[PDB]
């Protein structure tokens, strides 16, 4: 409910998006890691919470919205009411982060996950204080529209291991990938 955890899958060229969809064919095994990491709270009785941009929200297949068993917040400067299925709408990341720390949500919310928007990731990574980057390195180039911000290695430590994260190279449909975790304290 206070460290911010970004989670992203990125191609070798830092691509995250193409024509409102993913640059690569569906990687169902990588999506399982995304689901497990974002959904698993550390506390029974609390849910994790996901914050996303409006484009990312409408890019999720409808049959999969809201991201089930997570509290879903959508950021939009133009919507007046939350999208159908979304739990909260906020007009800024700052509004979202203030909401999450309200006492009425304390009993309710465990981990906070930033799940995209390029500009949502950008803003999250501008924040002072405790950040983690859960980065899936897709070890291939793909034609891309939208990109992940540079990861400053002076600022983010690459953790040698992280609980519940396997470090071996994975592969699906001939596409190799691996899970990394970065951390910026303070
Ligand atoms: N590989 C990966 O890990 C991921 C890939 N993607 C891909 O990325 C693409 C979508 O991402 P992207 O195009 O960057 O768009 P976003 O999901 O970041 O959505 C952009 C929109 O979200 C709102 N928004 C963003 N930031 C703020 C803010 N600070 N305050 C208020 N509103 C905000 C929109 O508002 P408005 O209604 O005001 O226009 C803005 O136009 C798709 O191709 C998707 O498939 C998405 C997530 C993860």
């Amino acid at each position: 409910v206070r460290p911010l955890n970004c989670i992203v899958a990125v191609s070798q060229n830092m691509g995250i998006g193409k024509n409102g969809d993913l640059p690569w064919p569906p990687l169902r095994n990588e999506f399982k890691y995304f689901q497990r990491m974002t959904t698993t709270s550390s506390v029974e009785g609390k849910q994790n919470l996901v914050i996303m941009g409006r484009k990312t929200w409408f890019s999720i297949p409808e049959k999969n919205r809201p991201l089930k068993d997570r509290i879903n917040i959508v950021l939009s400067r133009e919507l007046k009411e939350p999208p159908r299925g979304a739990h909260f709408l906020a007009k800024s990341l700052d509004d979202a982060l203030r909401l999450i720390e309200q006492p009425e949500l304390a009993s309710k919310v465990d981990m906070v996950w930033i799940v995209g928007g390029s500009s949502v990731y950008q803003e999250a990574m501008n924040q002072p204080g405790h950040l983690r980057l859960f980065v899936t390195r897709i070890m291939q180039e793909f034609e891309s529209d939208t990109f992940f911000p540079e990861i400053d290695l002076g600022k983010y430590k690459l953790l040698p291991e992280y609980p519940g994260v396997l470090s071996e190279v994975q592969e699906e449909k001939g596409i190799k990938y691996k899970f990394e975790v970065y951390e910026k304290k303070d």
